[PDB]
């Protein structure tokens, strides 16, 4: 069920697609990162095409959605990551066992300026910096906090119905970790300047 | 869901006990016995969770349709406490949750050959009661090579090709006692063996 705005890909399950600037598709993806990120340059937006990593990913959306009984399970987020972890990323996804204060899990920031952040987009031998845009299945959220390697529990009475994810803080959060495989899916990648 | 589960009324996930007699029963205590004949079964429950099946059967689907005509799957042990029970049952077996083996291949879930392993208390502890709890588990073994104390994912198949990853670790490719998975829904806990001394 590989989506539409996807392109073809000659019988292959894996490509990376450069987008065209100044078309819908680059253009809502640039607005999301421009908004707190304005100052920097993007030098290409790339769609991740991974049939596998999206099948898995929107098996998890359709148990979360019959899980949580309604949708809005997802948000469009952004992680940071150095150049030689993206081909593992684009190919694997994302793996909690690749400052960890709210949980040994995958962060990603709503806001692009703090994934922006050389700790997390190391600018690489040529000053380049690579943020992807993830679609995540943040589900109901709780606040997170050290050590957990979890969701913690919904109710303790109920040990194993668990959060979908934790936050640094539920009423405006800034930051989303998930502690399963497949929980989220890397769908562009911007390689960008400072 | 495969159609000889129980009808579950819309409902997620239920453990269904086994009859001794039956061919399903049977077939579990003889791969059991094989290797523990000095324990006893109390029980054999099948595990129907139809999460973990679907994330499971699609995770197989993906390397049966990447490996080409390998045998990817085998019905391996894996033995552990009681307080794990219920978070198994419900969400399988979770990486980050997994003991240092006395014998580490890699940092991941341990499944056994033989039910003997499993069956040691530093695996399956004897509960408050005396009861040993072992899973047999459907593991996607895939494409393996014998693992290593520092992997933290199974290694590439080709040190130039880095993303391209065996399915799998084990302790011997020639004579495999121990498989290491790294990765969710690579293993769906099939049936749960209760057993005393
Ligand atoms: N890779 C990323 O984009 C990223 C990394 C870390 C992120 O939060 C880290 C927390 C915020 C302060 C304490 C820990 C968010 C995003």
């Amino acid at each position: 069920n590989l989506p539409e705005h996807w392109t073809d890909m000659n019988h292959q399950l894996f490509c990376m697609v450069q987008l065209e600037p100044g078309q819908s598709e680059y253009n809502t993806i640039k607005d999301k990162f421009t908004r707190t990120c304005s100052s920097y340059a993007i030098e290409k937006i790339e769609r991740i095409q991974n049939a596998f990593l999206w099948q898995s990913y929107q098996v998890k959306k359709r148990q979360m959605d019959i899980k949580n009984d309604h949708k809005n399970n997802e948000r469009l987020l952004f992680h940071g990551t150095d150049a030689d972890s993206v081909p593992y990323v684009n190919q694997h996804g994302f793996n909690r066992s690749c400052a960890v204060s709210y949980g040994k899990g995958t962060y990603f920031a709503v806001d692009a300026s703090y994934s922006a952040k050389d700790t997390y987009s190391k600018p690489d031998s040529n000053g380049r910096k690579h943020m992807y845009v993830v679609r995540v299945l943040t589900g109901v959220f709780t606040k997170g906090r050290a050590g957990l390697v979890t969701p913690p529990p919904k109710n303790p009475h109920n040990p194993t119905d668990l959060f979908d994810s934790v936050t640094n803080n539920t009423r405006s959060p800034k930051l989303f970790v998930v502690f399963f495989d497949n929980q989220a899916y890397p769908e562009y990648l911007i390689t960008f300047t400072a």
